[PDB]
């Protein structure tokens, strides 16, 4: 058994290395230590100082530079005995404080142990390098093990969820939190791998489930300045099981694709990988048939200054993506149409509108228009008229507009974004049709959202993302602190309620409240108001929240920005284009143009109502904000019907580098994630609890005769446990349940 064989890969890569005799000497030392700040203005940079004396209320300690300092005992962060360094479950620490928690993570991370428990949930620190802990042998090691039998691992929490699903016949969820780049998607994929392995069975479903990801990532992920493989859409993967616990299928709900990225990318960022994959990987006359050149020739790829990612071959990736499409079952014609659409988008991007004789735009060169039309299979004259002279109603009259250059470019971009988003939707739908063949008995849902992120310029997309991340942190807060203590108090176990000081509700209400209206509601209102501008909008927000809502800031340094205080920090948002992004317009004549496409996939994108149609609320189409919010509330409703398991991914630094665990970066994450509070609730509270009658059947007794049944439930439990003479401090008696602190 490799768990017990210290030469095994398990021991080498998942367990803390054996300390030496010098270490042993240090470990049995009577000396005592404190974590202190050499510079009190840098509260996250700590060193270890030896405690050399104490009074009744203070410690005096030597700093590393031999100088003595004094601190009140109430302000002291004592260092744990070094036998705890590297401990697998931090609820075991004697001293639960910030530098002590960070230090334990640091000791593990320096030995490449990225996973650490903090009571009931998992912490994961991104290594930014490959560590060989995800092989099939590692998988197999976790299968069937109680949590405490094996080292912390994403596989272990995965197994716990699976067994919880079986034992309680209750749906589960795996909620992976983290800022952008923290490791959410990699861990999500490890979860799916584990489940596909342990619950797997004909055998191609599991392969198809796994092969969904290169497709989704090629179309839905991109390089940002924070992550070379940033997910620009959120997703909820329901892994589905039959009554027997075998995988019977899976279904992916996707959220909120950053469609603006198709048409615009910041300096050093990339568009979606697929564009580069196609241009790099396509056959010699694939490229001739689609009129393609290199990325530098396309406006939608040549603006950021970056066409490459270190360590990535877009050609090789293209081969992997196509292979995935083969396994999932997209036909050759379907794939060809997909690439026609990607190529058509690049050509649309190359169209250059110019000022005509009047204010209205003209197209002097039709090479890009013609190439797009050719690959999309639409009529180029109809497309041209639809771009620069779309028809609208004025009352009931029919009026041709004549859009200027700017409006023309915007409309072309709107068309591009609509194409990309519908195509993305279609890919997801096609995928689901293949993975969903049977009605489920159970599910384990795995959530992989786009993570909390902050740039120089934060827009409506950042607000939606950061909102979602705030809702997810609140969900953790609700389950860990609020509901837990509600159980204690309903079971009257003598608990004094503790205010853990973590509540995101005010920020959430600020963003999505109804009465009084929050940001999104005022946004929606401005979005259906004919005279509205980005300026009437920002003014309206300041009018409602400035000096009124504690989580909002009207900045003095700007007239187009507003600040929201999130759990993870203040973010300033630029209001430019919010009305247009929220309304998400597309000229009907462009839809009519593409409805007439000769291409089987394109027509589906424009005629299939699940893809093409948009809901109404009154005389208006549903805004993006109201729809996403409907979607999110729906997700949270589903999660609330599940048993949640939390994984908190922690980014070590902001440089995407291995072996560089930065103090302030990590401590900021630990603080706003509520890690220490969670560890604390696990320790001060009563993690384990059981109805007075379902206890009889795991064991038997050690008592004067309470069998698998009894007339009594309360004293019938009292008696049986009592014999071990284990401390009644380690348990309590609820109206219906026995509670316990540590098993
Ligand atoms: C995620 O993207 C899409 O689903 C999507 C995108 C867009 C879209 C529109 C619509 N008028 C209607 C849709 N049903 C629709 N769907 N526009 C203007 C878009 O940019
Ligand atoms: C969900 O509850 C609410 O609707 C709600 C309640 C309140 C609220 C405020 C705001 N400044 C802004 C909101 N968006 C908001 N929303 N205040 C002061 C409230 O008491
Ligand atoms: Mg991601």
């Amino acid at each position: 058994n490799p768990i017990h064989d210290r030469t095994s890969d398990y021991h080498k890569y998942l367990k803390v290395k054996q300390g030496d005799s010098d270490l042993f000497k240090l470990t049995v030392s009577d000396k005592r230590y404190i974590w202190y700040n050499p510079d009190p203005k840098e509260r996250d940079s700590y060193e270890c100082g030896e405690i050399v004396s104490e009074t009744s209320d203070s410690f005096t300690f030597k700093t590393v530079d031999g100088q003595d300092r004094q601190v009140k005992k109430d302000d002291a962060n004592q260092r744990n005995p070094i036998k705890f360094d590297g401990v697998e479950d931090m609820s075991e620490l004697s001293y639960l404080n910030e530098p002590a928690v960070f230090h334990n993570l640091r000791v593990r991370y320096n030995q490449d142990l990225i996973y650490t428990y903090s009571g009931l949930f998992l912490v994961a620190v991104n290594p930014f390098k490959r560590i060989p802990i995800y092989t099939q042998e590692m998988v197999d090691i976790f299968k069937g093990r109680r949590r405490n039998e094996v080292a912390p691992h994403i596989f272990a929490i995965s197994d716990v969820a699976y067994r919880s699903m079986l034992d309680d016949r209750q749906n589960q969820s795996l909620l992976i939190t983290g800022e952008s780049g923290a490791g959410k998607t990699e861990n999500t994929k490890k979860v799916i791998q584990y489940l596909a392995s342990v619950a797997g069975r004909s055998g191609v479903l599991e392969q198809q489930i796994l092969q969904a990801n290169p497709i989704l990532e090629a179309f839905g992920n991109a390089k940002t300045t924070r992550n070379n493989n940033s997910s620009r859409f959120g997703k909820f993967i329901e892994i589905q099981f039959n009554s027997a616990g075998f995988i019977s299928g899976a279904s992916i709900q996707s959220y909120l694709l950053e469609k603006s990225r198709v048409v615009f990318q910041s300096e050093t960022e990339r568009n979606y990988h697929i564009f580069y994959q196609l241009l790099a990987g396509a056959t010699a006359e694939e490229k001739k048939a689609l009129h393609l050149a290199g990325p530098e020739s396309f406006n939608y790829l040549n603006q950021s200054g970056c066409v490459d990612i270190k360590g990535v071959s877009d050609s090789e990736e293209f081969k992997i993506t196509r292979q995935a499409m083969d396994i999932v079952g997209f036909s050759q014609e379907e794939q060809m149409s997909i690439f026609k659409i990607i190529a058509g988008i690049l050509h649309l991007g190359n169209i250059k509108f110019e000022k005509g004789a009047g204010e209205g735009a003209v197209l002097k060169d039709k090479t890009a228009l013609n190439a797009a039309s050719t690959v999309f299979g639409v009529n180029p004259s109809v497309l041209e008229k639809a771009l620069m002279e779309p028809r609208i109603l004025a009352g009931r009259d029919l009026v041709a507009q004549h859009l200027n250059v700017e409006k023309s470019s915007s409309s072309r971009d709107a068309l591009v974004k609509a194409l990309y988003g519908r195509l993305f939707l279609w890919l997801v739908k096609k995928i689901n049709n293949v993975l969903c063949q049977e009605r489920k008995a159970y599910f384990i849902g795995v959530l992989d959202i786009s993570g909390f992120e902050i740039f120089k310029v934060n827009s409506f997309e950042q607000l939606c993302i950061n909102y979602t991340n705030e809702k997810l942190q609140q969900f953790f807060n609700h389950h860990m602190f609020k509901l837990e203590q509600e159980e204690y108090l309903k079971e009257k176990i003598n608990w004094t309620f503790i205010d853990f000081g973590l509540d995101s509700q005010a920020t959430i209400d600020l963003i999505d409240g109804r009465q009084p209206p929050g940001i999104l509601a005022l946004l929606d209102e401005q979005s259906v108001f004919p005279n509205a501008t980005d300026n009437t909008l920002i003014t309206k927000l300041h009018s409602h929240f400035s000096k009124k809502n504690a989580k909002y800031e009207e900045p003095r340094f700007s007239k187009t920005e507003f600040g929201v205080t999130h759990y993870a920090g203040q973010v300033m948002y630029e209001i430019q284009d919010w009305l247009e992004k929220n309304k998400d317009p597309l000229q009907q004549d462009l839809e009519l143009c593409f409805k007439d496409s000769s291409d089987n996939v394109v027509t589906k994108l424009f005629n299939d109502p699940n893809i093409a149609s948009r809901a109404k609320k009154g005389a208006n189409f549903i805004t993006v904000a109201a729809q996403y919010k409907e979607q999110l509330a729906s997700l949270m409703a589903t999660l609330e019907t599940t048993n949640p398991h939390f994984v908190r991914c922690i980014i070590p630094n902001n440089k995407q580098l291995p072996a560089k665990l930065e103090d302030k970066v990590v401590l900021d994450q630990l603080r706003c994630n509520g890690v220490l509070e969670g560890i604390r609730i696990t320790r001060k509270g009563f993690p384990n609890r059981i109805i007075y009658a379902d206890f009889v059947k795991r064991y038997y007794l050690l008592a004067p005769n309470v069998p698998r049944d009894a007339e009594d439930s309360q004293k019938a439990t009292d008696a049986v446990l009592k014999h071990l003479n284990i401390d009644p401090e380690q348990y309590r008696f609820g109206i219906t349940k026995i509670f316990f602190r540590a098993g």
